[PDB]
């Protein structure tokens, strides 16, 4: 019955298609079985095209369907990803359209709760630098769900975090850290957490960014939750490159340094001394 | 991102080896610098009131936070005793929140793992009753933290040591021998090799506390490892006096070390000869 | 996929699959205001309206969205809201800085004004319509679409409380959204004007003095089916008026447009274009 | 090499389990690629198996392992399901062995944090009673980890949800919301808040179990975290039924119901006839 709604995503009427849109706006809406079963019928190229849509009303409700196609397994969300739906929601973060720009965010951010990846196809198709930007918003609508977003990312593994923070998004961070607003405070503490529960590298840049003071202040706050989260990101700060060390040196790492000792490039030598005197 | 890193570390691959060097050496320079700086942005004093919180979530975030500092090397551990944190931590050892008291008990260990002059603070502290009181929970999570805070303790000096022996542990440590839980057995042995470790009246009061017997019996033990720590223990015990070495004589300990020789296992084999040594 | 499996029970050959599955639907079916009513009697509303005033926006905005949600309930669930004292607050939130904030308050001055009458004399009585007036000419899409949706509710009411709207001076504005390239709005639009047109002679009649009419016959010519529509509608709606409104879509020329409507392959179109050429002779 | 590990998990070398144990652990604990290739190899059967192992180390060691790999992706989990964990997993919640204990419930609420369908393998294993009757350990640690469980658990879809309320989780949940203990507290408005979010049957229950007068006391706390958790559940409650009212017509719920006038059960036809008079 449902590839039917399907070919109607082609139809020159638009009560018509976006009867269509709309019915599968709702499926796609019910779970992972239903979302598989508009998967099959292959509606993510139709609702990918209809990204361009000049009609409105067809693109929210088409970039609506693929948040929530979005919304399910990884593997649900790696589909929206093949069918090339990435560099259209990249350009949409340009929408003068407050209203499409949130819906392009929010299904991006779902996109990037994925694993690690799906994180890395956003990175890939040019995310980081718009959402940087977007930290300066006025919108505190459009900053939250950047910021959130950007949030996800910063979930990911080392070289996921790691772009965050090649892409800039730190000083932003830190003053963002002194804003008055709860909501926002919070969501940027939340994902400088996210930052700062990478390794080593990571740690020290968030440390670079001057976010300690700004985080020491906080744990004045009255304010339980946002307490929490500044003592939280606080020991993830001093834990993270300990761990890191241990679990390097768990991994193999004397041996595979000893082995290095006698390289016969001296730059490698040396800077191979020099790393095993530290796990000394 | 880590057994990638090693692996890298033989890369035929030129920049990939170059690259994972880099990261290498920086994990290896370890946290005490990233500690450092969380000191030293002001973070102790309020990390120290917090641990009057009657918050849990707040006050367990508190001692975890606080537990990586003292994570660190001989400075950051003194800069938590200075900060005041010891008397609030003692008292936590008689808290009835499981959660809490395993953080406490898992910080005043790490604290515990500095050198002498940090265990004597622990000690000054009044920590070691209650701490001998826990030897004796039915809470193995918590009894196993207590052991391993002990442990580290009993790793000091003969000052460290004494002051572990004065407060009645060796009684519980030696019940501790008689535990058909692994885990815990091993970490008794440890913490009582410690103690033998010492000069002779040390090692006479281990003797005195009836250690041998279940010592003795443990070289029939066949898990190599609890074997070994039992060897380690017997041995630290032969390198003592005389009345010393004829009370390992006497509980019949030769006829054990005997068969250890024949050991594929390397190490024990040499243990195992210094012992039979020693005694004669 | 709880709620289609269900939807299929219904039709399936077991009894008993039939009944239980016809046994949640029922319960499904009587909604959740009971369930609101029960929040309300143990006693949210006061702390709920005093959270409006909060500086700490993180819990001002989970407190609006819960108000919302209560005011999606029946009148007696909005007549509650209202009692409690939560227009105030509302309407002053209106004027705020903060896009988020903004929204939820007009989304649940939205929920509301689509009780009954009384529910929205009390929004207009609070003062809301300026300021829903002055967002409908916000450069922010979001906001924009939740006053219009706010403002189409309100106007959905009796000839007094449409009234109001005109006397607000929505019209102009509303007139000016006829022109926009945005079809959500431009339908939202259209639905207002469709509302107010739906009042009496004099309602009626600020709308042509408004300009509608001209924007009105336009839309008529276009592709977009839903647009067309909503277009037809509203003229519709004016031309069942008085003679002096019935002969102003005349002199705007609608009847050429209007007749090549009367073959078109859609359905709800030609029965309501039919009806419209015909209220004019 | 990975290949003949797996074959000395199942060795009766007690040493060689051990070294080929720790190392399956320790590549099984960075990154999903690593984990892919334990799985792979055919590790899951044995370590299932080592959970009857009378040896501490030995079980621990499993289970963690099992616990690290279940903190992956979806198939990651399932695959820890395909390979009979949960049965095992259920057992091991009446140990007596406290760290055990919290083990097997860490790993159960990883496993419970995937799809709906791990979630309901979950249920599926009979691990609800057992979750719910933990409700009642005086021991916060054990009372935390079930509740963050069941929290995930509830994260699932209504039938999901259902099954929480039928198991008799509710009055507990609601004198959790009188604890002085904040942490208790908040990790209960979470579970219930879950719950509070599924259909017209579930917030019934919520209510039904007189959540409303506890949760509007907690609009007066000064904690903002909990405050905001009151917030978000209540909204929960006022905003389910309503959507899922419009949700069911949506799903074609009106041609069904006018369909059953055709009934020619009166009963039926009667329940159809006000079932579509409610839909207004
Ligand atoms: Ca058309
Ligand atoms: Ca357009
Ligand atoms: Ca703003
Ligand atoms: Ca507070
Ligand atoms: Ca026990
Ligand atoms: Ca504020
Ligand atoms: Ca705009
Ligand atoms: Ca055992
Ligand atoms: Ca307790
Ligand atoms: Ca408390």
């Amino acid at each position: 019955e449902l590839p039917q709604m399907v070919q109607q995503l082609n139809s020159p009427d638009q009560q018509e298609l976006q009867s269509a849109l709309r019915k599968l706006s709702q499926i796609a809406s019910g779970g992972n079985e239903q979302i598989q079963a508009v998967i099959d019928a292959g509606a993510l190229p139709a609702l990918v095209q209809l990204l361009s849509s000049p009609n409105e009303q067809i693109l929210q409700e088409a970039l609506w369907t693929l948040g929530n196609i979005a919304s399910g397994g990884n593997e649900q969300i790696q589909a929206v990803i093949d069918a090339g739906a990435l560099p259209a929601l990249v350009q949409l973060l340009s929408s003068p359209n407050e209203q499409i720009l949130q819906e392009a965010l929010w299904t991006l951010g779902n996109i990037a709760s994925g694993g690690n990846e799906q994180i890395q196809a956003v990175i890939d198709a040019g995310a980081l630098p718009a959402l940087v930007q977007l930290l300066s918003s006025p919108n505190e609508q459009i900053l939250q769900e950047a910021l959130w977003t950007l949030g996800n990312i910063a979930s990911g593994g080392n070289e996921q975090i790691q772009a965050v923070i090649d892409a800039g998004a730190l000083p932003a961070l830190v003053q963002l850290l002194s804003s008055p607003n709860e909501q926002i405070l919070q969501e940027a503490l939340w994902t400088l957490g996210n930052i700062a529960s990478g390794g080593n590298e990571q740690i020290q840049a968030v440390i670079d960014a001057g976010a300690l003071p700004a985080l020491v202040q906080l744990l004045s706050s009255p304010n339980e939750q946002i307490l929490q989260e500044a003592l939280w990101t606080l020991g993830n700060i001093a834990s993270g490159g300990n761990e890191q060390k241990q679990a390097v040196k768990e991994a193999g790492a004397e041996p595979a340094l000893e082995q290095l000792q006698s390289s016969p490039n001296e730059k490698i030598q040396k800077e191979a001394q020099e790393a095993l005197e530290k796990i000394q």
